[PDB]
């Protein structure tokens, strides 16, 4: 397993994870799953901000967390925006609003209520993405354009059968049945 999720994301992705592991306590190695889904909300993460002109988003989610909470405070500070209680992944220049990407293995709509009484937010958006190609948004705004959207829920399929093709998949679905 971990040797798949070294071979199937660029390292600069990988080092991210690695990181972010160690910060909460986890060892990648032991929980090899939970890399693997850190590794791909990276990846679903850049692919979403790459999908505006130049200057559109804001990429919260990778930093250290110190440093996203001081990009945070700079934008509320500056567009007038309310300041969310919990870390989002990117910011919209263009619609004025944060947003917060999850990439789950249960229902669309199951995750998105997990998600939205845990912030509360009255101006966060939402937007989940799914391994089956499905997606939901907040008032059903998906910010970005067909192709985009199109280009991730791809390829995050294509992780999905190659995992799969490993006999991996059936213990990744499992796990985030067994976290929540
Ligand atoms: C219960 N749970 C397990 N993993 C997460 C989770 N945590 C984060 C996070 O920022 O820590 C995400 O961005 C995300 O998409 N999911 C939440
Ligand atoms: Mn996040
Ligand atoms: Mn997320």
């Amino acid at each position: 397993m971990e040797d798949f999720v070294r071979q199937c994301f660029n390292p600069m992705i990988v080092e991210l994870a690695e990181k972010a592991m160690k910060e909460y306590g986890e060892d990648p190695k032991i929980e090899t799953n939970k890399f693997a889904a850190i590794c791909t909300h990276l990846e679903v993460c850049f692919m979403y901000s790459d999908g505006g002109s130049k200057h559109r988003f804001e990429i919260i989610e990778g930093r250290d967390r110190t440093m996203a909470w001081t990009v945070v405070n700079s934008i509320c500070n500056t567009t007038g925006v309310e300041k969310p209680k919990f870390l989002p992944d990117l910011y919209d220049y263009k619609e004025n609003r944060f947003i917060e990407i999850g990439v789950t293995r249960r229902e669309v709509h199951t995750y998105y209520l997990e998600k939205a009484n845990k912030i509360k937010s009255e101006e966060t958006h939402i937007h989940i993405f799914s391994f089956t190609g499905e997606e939901m948004a907040t008032k059903a705004d998906y910010t970005l354009d067909e192709e985009s959207r199109a280009r991730i829920k791809t390829r995050l399929f294509t992780i999905r059968q190659e995992m799969a093709s490993r006999g991996l998949w059936d213990s990744f679905r499992q796990s985030e049945r067994a976290a929540a």
